[PDB]
């Protein structure tokens, strides 16, 4: 693989979002993923919509979680493949409910075919997002709360929680470290990324581990 990836330099990435007083993660993390696969593709760099999802996916929970390889599947398996513009169905949720399913009046802005779970190991989630892109993972964020920047040491992996996406990696620097799109603003943390050490499956990164399919 090469020593360092940062898709952010590269046009694959959108800008950092607020999920607000929602448990909303799990979208976020599925549509940021969707998002980077669907530029990679060949497509333009578009705004994509975590409310479809939050209201309309009843196979997860709206603003009391879900799990990104449910979402996937509903996306294919209910939904056409289709995920919309965010500008045709923004942002709802940021007060902590979920309004109602609206199922027209919106523009269709991404298509998947499709999802794969990668293997439970860094140097090879790295690989592929090296060729393939940014992928979304699951981490225990229960450190979270502490940051304020660098490569983060001693993040506590008890338990996964939090849905979030990568978006790069560095092999070659100090301590090897990972870069974690995060949906709680830009005043936290790097411009709203973390940074946390590769290598030692910290905050469980490894373990819950996949990516859309754009064909
Ligand atoms: O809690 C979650 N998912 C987590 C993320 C996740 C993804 C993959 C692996 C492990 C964790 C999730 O969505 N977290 C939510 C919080 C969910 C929550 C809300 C109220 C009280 C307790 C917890 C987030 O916003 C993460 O920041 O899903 C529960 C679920 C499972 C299947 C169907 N519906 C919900």
């Amino acid at each position: 693989a090469p020593a360092a990836v940062d898709w952010r330099a590269r046009g694959a990435v959108t800008a950092v979002k607020d999920q607000g007083q929602c448990g909303s993660c799990w979208a976020f993390s599925a549509i940021g993923n969707v998002e980077c696969q669907w530029f990679l593709a060949g497509h333009p760099l578009t705004n994509l919509s975590e409310q479809m999802l939050v209201s309309c996916d009843k196979t997860d929970s709206g603003c009391s979680g879900g799990l990104m390889n449910n979402a996937f599947e509903w996306i294919v398996q209910e939904n056409n493949g289709a995920v919309y513009t965010e500008d045709s169905y923004p942002y709802a949720s940021g007060e902590g409910i979920s309004p109602p399913c609206t199922t027209s009046g919106h523009t269709v802005g991404a298509t998947i075919t499709g999802h794969v779970e990668l293997p439970q190991d860094e140097a090879q989630i790295a690989a592929w997002l090296a060729v393939n892109g940014p992928v979304a993972v699951a981490v225990d964020a229960s450190s979270w709360m502490t940051y304020t920047g660098g490569v983060m040491t001693s993040c506590v992996s008890e338990q996964l929680d939090h849905g979030v996406l990568l978006v790069g990696y560095n092999d070659s620097a100090a301590v090897p470290y990972w870069i974690i799109k995060n949906s709680w603003t830009t005043q936290w943390g790097e411009e709203g990324y973390i940074r946390i050490a590769k290598g030692s499956n910290q905050c469980l990164v490894k373990e819950e581990a996949s990516s859309a399919v754009v064909g």
